[PDB]
Formats: C-alpha cells, sequence, structure tokens
C-alpha cells in the first residue's frame, strides 16, 4: 500500500527547487519515499522580498 | 513548505459554516493553519434529521 | 440502484438557499431522496430585479 | 458579444458575500454587466484578524 | 468532520481488490472508516513477476 | 437522438457487477440501451454490513 | 428552478445542426426550454454509411 | 508575452461564426491578435427570437 | 483492441472541416477507423493569411 | 524517455480483463512496457451480442 | 478585491524564466502584484530559432 | 494535418530539461517537430540513484 502527502515546497530559484524542498520535507519524517507528483505550481510576489516560487507535490511513500 | 489536510466540514446552516467547521477542526489540532481551499460541497438529505450542508477544503498549515 | 437528477436553483439570499430550492423541488416530486453534489454557482444579474444566486446540484434519490 | 473579468472578491461573513464583492466591484467599473460564474472558493486564515471568505468568479458583461 | 487519507491499493487479481486492499489498510489503523472515493487505478507491469492492479482511493473517515 | 440518464449501481462483489446493476435497471425501465459511460467508483463502508461497491455510469439510449 | 437534460443530437452536416437535433428533440416533449451547454462532440464513422457529427448537450428548462 | 482576452461571441448562424464574432471584437480593439482557443459552447433559446450559439473563446494576442 | 491517434486538422472554413480533415488523414493511412472524439477546437490568426480553424480528435480504430 | 500508446481493450468478463486485453496487444508489439493508467471505462450493450466492458489505458514503455 | 489577468512568458531557458518574464510584464503595467498561478506550460519549437519555453499564469493584483 | 506523439522525458537536473530530452527524442525520429504541450510533471525518487524528474509532453509534428 502507498500513501500521498500533500505538500507545497518553496524556492527562490526555481519551479524544481520548490518541488525538491518538498521531497526533502517527507524524506527527514518518512521511510520509504518512492515517487512525487507535481499536482500545481505558483510564486508568492506580494508578501515576500524575493519572488518565491512554489511547487505543490502529492509524494508516495510505501507502507510496512 | 505547507502541508494541507483533506477535511470535510458539516453545519445544518450553510455551506460556509461547513467550511468553518472544518478548519476550526484543524486549528484545534494544528498550528500555523493558514488558508482553505474549497474543494466541494454537498448536502447530506436522507440519513439525517435535518439538511447537512458539507464543505470539503484541503486546508494549509505551514510546518515547523 | 441511485439516480440522479440535474437541478438548478436559484434564491435572492445566498448560495446555500439556492442548493435547498432544487432539493426543495426534488422532495415534492420524487421520494427517497438521499444526497445533492454541488456541480456549479453562479449569479444572474442583467435580467433579474435583484441579483439572483443558483447553484447546480446533482440530487440522488434511491430506487424503488 | 460579451467578456469575462476575473476577479475575487472577499467577506468576513460568507461565500455568497465574496462573491458580491467581486460583481459590486465590476459594476461599479463597467456598464451592462449580465452574470457571474464562480470558479473558485476559499479562506483566508493565517494573514488576517477574522478568517476572510474568498469567491472568484468570472464576471460577463455585454459589449457596446 | 470527515477526514480522507490518499491510498494506493494493490492487488495481483483486480481493480475492486486493489480498492480494498486500501481499505483494509485504513481499518487496521482508524477508527470510522465510512467511505472510500477511486481517484485513479492502474497497472504495474515491467518491474514486478505478475501485473499488479492498483486503485487509488480517497477513504475517509469521521473524527471523534 | 440518444439520451442518458445517470445511474449508480452497487454490488457487494465488484465494481464490473456495481455498473451491470445500473445498466439492468435502465434495460427494465428503457428501450434501446446502447452504451454506459462509467464516471465515478466508490465504496461505502461504514452503513452497511459489507463493503458495497458503487459505480456511477451514465446509462445513454437511442430514442423513438 | 431549471432543470437539465443530456442529450446527443446527430447530423450528417456539422456540429452545429447536431446540437440542434438535440434541442430540436427538447423542444417535442419539453416547455419552457431556455438555453443548451455543449458538453461533448464527436464523429460516428465505422458503423454508418456517411460520418455523422454527434454533439452532446445540456438542455436546460424552466420548471413549472 | 501573450495576452489572453475570454470573449463569447454569438452568431444566429453557427459555433464557427460564434467564433469568428468574438475574434472580429478582439480584432477592432487589439494590435497583433495571434490565436484563439475555444473554451466553451452553447445556445441561448428561451430569451431571443431565434436560436443564439455562442462560443468562447480565449483570443490571445502579442503584447508591444 | 483499439487505438487512438491524435490529430488536428485544420480548414479555412470550420470546425467541423477541421474534424473531416484529421479524419480524412486517419482514412488515408490507417483500416477500421471506427470513431472520433473531439478533444479541442482552436483558431489560428497571426501567423496565416486567412484564419485557420483547427479541430483535435482522437481518432479511434480498430486493431486487426 | 517513455512512450505511451492509447488502447481500449474489451472483454466479456470484467473491466479488469479489459485492461488486460489492452496490456497484452502492446506486449505483443512492444518491447520494455513498464505500465499502464486507466483513462476511461465503458460498456457496449446495443451492437453486441453480450455486454462487453471496455477499459481505456495509455500503456507506457519506455524507448531503446 | 483582487483581479487576474492572464499572461504568457517567454523564455529560451526555463519554465521558472518564463513565469517570470509575465510577472515582469504585470508589474511594468499594474501595482499590486501578490501572486500568479502557473494553469500552462509549452514548448515553441519549429516556428523559432532556439526552442522557446512557455509559462501561462494567471497574475493576481489587488484592486485600489 | 497535426500528430502528437505523448512522450514522457527525464533528467537529473530539472522539468525543463526532462521536456527536452522528450522534445529531442521526437526531433531524432520525426521531420517537422513544430510544438510540445506539457501535460504532467513528476519525480522518481524510491527506484533511482538520484532523483529522476519526468515531464510528459504531447509533442506536435506537421504531416506531410
Ligand atoms: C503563491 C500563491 C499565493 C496565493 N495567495 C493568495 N492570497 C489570497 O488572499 N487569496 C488567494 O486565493 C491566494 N492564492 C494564492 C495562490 C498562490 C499560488
Ligand atoms: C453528502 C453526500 C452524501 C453521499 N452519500 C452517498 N451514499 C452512497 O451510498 N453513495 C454515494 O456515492 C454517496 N455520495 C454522497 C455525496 C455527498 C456529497
Ligand atoms: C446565472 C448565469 C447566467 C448566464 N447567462 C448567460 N447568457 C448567455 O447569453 N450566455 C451564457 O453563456 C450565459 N451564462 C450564464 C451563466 C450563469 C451562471
Ligand atoms: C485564501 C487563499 C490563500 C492562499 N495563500 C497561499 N499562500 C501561499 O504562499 N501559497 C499558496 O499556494 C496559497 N494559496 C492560497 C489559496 C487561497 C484560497
Ligand atoms: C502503476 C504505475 C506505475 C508508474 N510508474 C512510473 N514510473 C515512472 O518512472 N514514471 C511514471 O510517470 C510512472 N507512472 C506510473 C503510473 C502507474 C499507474
Ligand atoms: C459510497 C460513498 C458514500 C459517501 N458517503 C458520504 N457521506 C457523507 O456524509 N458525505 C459525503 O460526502 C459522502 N460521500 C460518499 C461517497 C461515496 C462514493
Ligand atoms: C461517435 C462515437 C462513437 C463511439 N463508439 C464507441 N464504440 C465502442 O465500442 N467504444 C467506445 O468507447 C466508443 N466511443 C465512441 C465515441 C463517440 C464520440
Ligand atoms: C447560452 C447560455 C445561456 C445560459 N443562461 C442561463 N441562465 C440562467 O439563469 N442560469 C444559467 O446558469 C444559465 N446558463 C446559460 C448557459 C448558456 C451557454
Ligand atoms: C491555433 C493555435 C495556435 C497557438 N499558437 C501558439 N503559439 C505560441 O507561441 N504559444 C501558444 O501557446 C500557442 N497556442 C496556440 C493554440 C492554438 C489553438
Ligand atoms: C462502449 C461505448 C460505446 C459508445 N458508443 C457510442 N455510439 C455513438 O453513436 N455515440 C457515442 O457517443 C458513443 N459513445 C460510446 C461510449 C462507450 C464507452
Ligand atoms: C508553444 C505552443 C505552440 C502552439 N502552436 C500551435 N500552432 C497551431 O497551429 N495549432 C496549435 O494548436 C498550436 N498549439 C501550440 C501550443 C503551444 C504550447
Ligand atoms: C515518477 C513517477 C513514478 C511513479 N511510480 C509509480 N509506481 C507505482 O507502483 N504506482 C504508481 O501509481 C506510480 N506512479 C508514479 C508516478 C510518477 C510521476
Ligand atoms: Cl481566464
Ligand atoms: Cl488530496
Ligand atoms: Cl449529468
Ligand atoms: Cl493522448
Ligand atoms: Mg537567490
Ligand atoms: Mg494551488
Ligand atoms: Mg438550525
Ligand atoms: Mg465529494
Ligand atoms: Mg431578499
Ligand atoms: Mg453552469
Ligand atoms: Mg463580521
Ligand atoms: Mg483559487
Ligand atoms: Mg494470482
Ligand atoms: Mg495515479
Ligand atoms: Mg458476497
Ligand atoms: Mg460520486
Ligand atoms: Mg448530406
Ligand atoms: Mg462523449
Ligand atoms: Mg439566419
Ligand atoms: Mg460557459
Ligand atoms: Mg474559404
Ligand atoms: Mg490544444
Ligand atoms: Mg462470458
Ligand atoms: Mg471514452
Ligand atoms: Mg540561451
Ligand atoms: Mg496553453
Ligand atoms: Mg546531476
Ligand atoms: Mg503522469
Ligand atoms: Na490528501
Ligand atoms: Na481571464
Ligand atoms: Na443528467
Ligand atoms: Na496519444
Amino acid at each position: 500500500v502507498f500513501k500521498k502527502v500533500l505538500l507545497t515546497g518553496t524556492s527562490e530559484e526555481s519551479f524544481t527547487a520548490a518541488a525538491d524542498d518538498a521531497i526533502d520535507r517527507a524524506e527527514d519524517t518518512l521511510d520509504n519515499v518512492v515517487w512525487a507528483e507535481v499536482v500545481d505550481q505558483g510564486v508568492e510576489i506580494g508578501a515576500v522580498e524575493e519572488r518565491t516560487y512554489q511547487t505543490e507535490v502529492q509524494v508516495a511513500f510505501e507502507l510496512d
């Protein structure tokens, strides 16, 4: 059985790096992370000093 | 990093109140709740005494 | 077996009340109405005296 | 010919009131507003004093 | 309030059995499981000995 | 001209059998049933003795 | 309250004419037909003498 | 950079002609119109003398 | 077994004719073409002498 | 690099078996078939002796 | 009230840079730009000297 | 007439580079490649030494 957690990563650099940021967090807290699916991308502009790229991913991990 | 939990709130009054019901529950159990996105709305009719409005939300919270 | 009818309710008050308007009509004409799923919401503005909220629902009822 | 503008209204009260807020703004600035279609709903929580309901609408107006 | 967890069940037999596999896991770990919604189906072919059917479900459970 | 009716079939056995259950009901009541399109699948768990598979289909029939 | 019926019209000429074919049938059988929304278009090729254009519409009519 | 405007054209003749009607209006008011994407089609029936075909398009134009 | 090829037909006349253009090409190169499903429509404007209607279809053909 | 082919399998038995039918055909003609994604399911009723279940899959295979 | 404009940015380098290109243009012409949502990505190949990455964004700005 | 092939490119570097990988393969094997549309993005994690970014594109090419 796989389970997914819905995470939004952030980066001041790129959408790829924002995806990595979410996956990094999943790997800190979960064993057996196997894949991630991008489900949204966006940019925060008017509440941050530098534009912040966001990539939302479903991060799948194998249970057991 | 943000994480989302998928909650369905209920209310005998309105769709807004049902959304609030889900957010209230998230705030009971989670720190740093920042926003909610409505993803579905419906009404339970034929298993309840009064119509029950349901609003499903992804509730986002900031990790750390 | 359940069947669904696709109804758009209207209200001069709210989206919840417009959903109720559709369900009320289903209950006038059908037995065993069990749930409704919201599939669209909108507002009629430029052909009515007061803004009219519309909520489109699939209204499910149990056959037999 | 109709044209649509994509507006997000806000309210501290309800999703209906947030939709009205967007339509009110369109009517301040545009003639011949005829209808609005709801395309998204959400709630701002962690940057405001009170929860703020948001309703995004395509607001249609007739040209000429 | 209901909460959903996003699980992918697997089976070497059928899509129904894969859905059951996810629900079985939810019921091992959660009280008050009430329904599941199928959101995806697929087949793993080129990393397994026998084709493996997968069914992804949102599994809803009632909180409290 | 074809018309579609939106039916949810049920089965304690499988998603295929649930689809058949809806089509069977359509064929009891309608002439010239020609095809069905699956539009949703789910499982009722926490209001039934045995898990109940549901398959929602648009069932098309030819008019005249 | 509005209700919608899901009809597929056919024509050997065009997608517009196929939409008209469905609306014509609705108007034969229903009062107060007010609008139609196109939801699908296709072409039957390998079971007919001439290509047959199909347009599926939700046809809305006002109740009462 | 391209920008899109969301226009609904109308015609008493066809969906193609309704798309053209929107593009014609864009070309009256904008330079460098480059393409249009159809996003919806429908028919107004019960507020007009003759059925009116509508085609909604995103009309793209190049900035500068 | 059916297979689909994803083709975009073009016409200076209409969306129907653009769909036909894609199907014509499929029939030049493939046996047992049975149906086509429209998946997109658009108009090329700013790289052609006359507006060019495009209709994208999945064209299904029976294998063997 | 992976490539996908869009195949509709058929079976007189089940949706799973129809998916298998498409994958079987891909494996007859292609090396390195790795996975399949279900994209549609339906039932042919009024042109066959027995109901025919159809499952449409994107079948992925690794190039080289 | 927020308003969105639908812009396609371009870059010979990356999808992130193409998103930035659209946001840069919005910021040249608009006050109070607050966020952008990615809605499409693509690559122009056969009308340019170098591949051109395109990212379409809804760019939101606060009115007043 | 345009045709599309559905390819998933891979890269250990970025989503843009993964899109390029698919387009490169199309250009090795096909004449008149004109554009690509991104349809999915994901990351392989738990079967590779380094995270592998994947970008799925429909790659369009002009026939003849
Ligand atoms: C980065 C980002 C910020 C946002 N802020 C937002 N802020 C807000 O008040 N309402 C919104 O709907 C909203 N959407 C956002 C979407 C994205 C992708
Ligand atoms: C409130 C609600 C109840 C429902 N009950 C349901 N009960 C059921 O047996 N099958 C369903 O698919 C189903 N759907 C529902 C959807 C909603 C929104
Ligand atoms: C309330 C409402 C009215 C509308 N009127 C409409 N009137 C019209 O001529 N064309 C349309 O597409 C249209 N859409 C509508 C949508 C809504 C939600
Ligand atoms: C109200 C609202 C705020 C939001 N803020 C947001 N803030 C953010 O940093 N990223 C987001 O994606 C985002 N989405 C939002 C969506 C909504 C509906
Ligand atoms: C079973 C399955 C395996 C998959 N493997 C996969 N492997 C991969 O490298 N990339 C993918 O996008 C991918 N998708 C898959 C989807 C399904 C449904
Ligand atoms: C079987 C089934 C039951 C359900 N019950 C439900 N019951 C409920 O109170 N709210 C829901 O949204 C809901 N959804 C359902 C969906 C499915 C598919
Ligand atoms: C016209 C048309 C015929 C079709 N026939 C079909 N015949 C079939 O056996 N399976 C299908 O999925 C199918 N789809 C069709 C779709 C369209 C639009
Ligand atoms: C032409 C058209 C008219 C419409 N009128 C409409 N009128 C209305 O009162 N409510 C609606 O939702 C609505 N939708 C429409 C859609 C279309 C496509
Ligand atoms: C006809 C047509 C041309 C287009 N050109 C295009 N040209 C371009 O540079 N970027 C695009 O996204 C794009 N989209 C198009 C869509 C359509 C339907
Ligand atoms: C099995 C099947 C047959 C079909 N036949 C069909 N036949 C037809 O004339 N028009 C259609 O749209 C159509 N759709 C179909 C869909 C399915 C899934
Ligand atoms: C970059 C790009 C170019 C395009 N050109 C295009 N050109 C065209 O003639 N028809 C199209 O549909 C089309 N689509 C496009 C999409 C994209 C994303
Ligand atoms: C990279 C990738 C791998 C995957 N592997 C997968 N592996 C699997 O067993 N089941 C899946 O559904 C699946 N999906 C995937 C999706 C992506 C995008
Ligand atoms: Cl828009
Ligand atoms: Cl989710
Ligand atoms: Cl329907
Ligand atoms: Cl495809
Ligand atoms: Mg930096
Ligand atoms: Mg988002
Ligand atoms: Mg009360
Ligand atoms: Mg729901
Ligand atoms: Mg009042
Ligand atoms: Mg609607
Ligand atoms: Mg207040
Ligand atoms: Mg939104
Ligand atoms: Mg076995
Ligand atoms: Mg999946
Ligand atoms: Mg049994
Ligand atoms: Mg359902
Ligand atoms: Mg003729
Ligand atoms: Mg169809
Ligand atoms: Mg005329
Ligand atoms: Mg519309
Ligand atoms: Mg001509
Ligand atoms: Mg397209
Ligand atoms: Mg048999
Ligand atoms: Mg299909
Ligand atoms: Mg360069
Ligand atoms: Mg696009
Ligand atoms: Mg490297
Ligand atoms: Mg994918
Ligand atoms: Na989730
Ligand atoms: Na817009
Ligand atoms: Na219906
Ligand atoms: Na394809």
